């Protein structure tokens, strides 16, 4: 009897140059009763409570120099609207002063949603992402 | 609901000046499947294992010569008073000069755990300095139960 | 449906051993009892009295060992640079469709460096969707 609940679990294009593109076309990346992606964001099958979750990891080698603001974002956009509401977000300073540095941004939450919605995932400086390894860059909503 | 599973998230009211004020009647805020909100807390409507979640940002227009102390904790009041998470963190590691422009700081401040928790439980996010709090925009500062 | 709540072994200084209270722990491992979708977490605490000399790299990870396929994958991974006491936690999680049999591993690199004076911030659970 499997769950017929909307989820979906996207990992970073470790290919994209310059950008944060996401793909379910990969392994241990879902899809599944009902979520789409189009144009990098998830699509909300139907209404109900989630669990949104997301991580990037930036990484830069050394800091030097001037002062560098990492951004990471879940916006929320509903149907009949255009503009991306911030649902979760974080503003990370990896730069005490100006050796490689890492900086792991996890956000999640529970949200209650409406069908049709579109979920993005998006970071500011994708010059800095790191997607040597596997699990490091992700995005998923769980239906409750 | 579906998944009748006590949850909660509620957002900082960024009008509130001088105060770190919880609200759900907002967007994007919510209290489901038993969770109140009373005198700026959460109540746990049942015994059960939760995850517990915080998150605050402060910002400051460059580092003046002071060393200031930023504190965000989670407490528990049961039927008995309990620190559950606690961070403190220190923005100012090198207080910048007379005669430097004002370089603006950030320290966000994510404060999360599982704990065991027990029906009338009262949770409370609270900080030591609101004239430090971002609300430059939203998903920034906020604070949730989820019962796993 | 079937859950998982394992937490770190306070006395098993110098290794990241978890201790429970289908979803048997076995061999370190989370053993999927049966085919589906799976919520995957873990959190892990990290302390240093002061910075040391070399440049130090927190690593956090879950991994999966497919039945099917005998390998290890990576599922949800960070890493983390710290370098006066500090504190730094690693979170993870995800929702993964796994399968019976299947093999759940929540490591670290430095166990030196694991605070165990916290329980309610070092563990690794499971929770069938
Ligand atoms: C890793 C973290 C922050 C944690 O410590 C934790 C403990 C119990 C369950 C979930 C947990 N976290 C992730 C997480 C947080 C909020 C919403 C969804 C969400 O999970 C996603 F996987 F669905």
């Amino acid at each position: 009897t499997p769950s017929d609940k909307p989820v979906a679990h996207v990992v970073a294009n470790p290919q994209a140059e310059g950008q944060l593109q996401w793909l379910n076309r990969r392994a241990n990346a879902l899809l599944a009763n009902g979520v789409e992606l189009r144009d990098n964001q998830l699509v909300v099958p139907s209404e109900g409570l989630y669990l949104i979750y997301s991580q990037v990891l930036f990484k830069g080698q050394g800091c030097p120099s001037t002062h560098v603001l990492l951004t990471h974002t879940i916006s929320r956009i509903a149907v009949s609207y255009q503009t991306k509401v911030n649902l979760l977000s974080a503003i990370k300073s990896p730069c005490q002063r100006e050796k490689p540095w890492y900086e792991p941004i996890y956000l999640g939450g529970v949200f209650q949603l409406e069908k049709g919605d579109r979920l993005s995932a998006e970071i500011n400086r994708p010059d800095y992402l790191d997607f040597a390894e596997s699990g490091q860059v992700y995005f998923g909503i769980i239906a409750l």
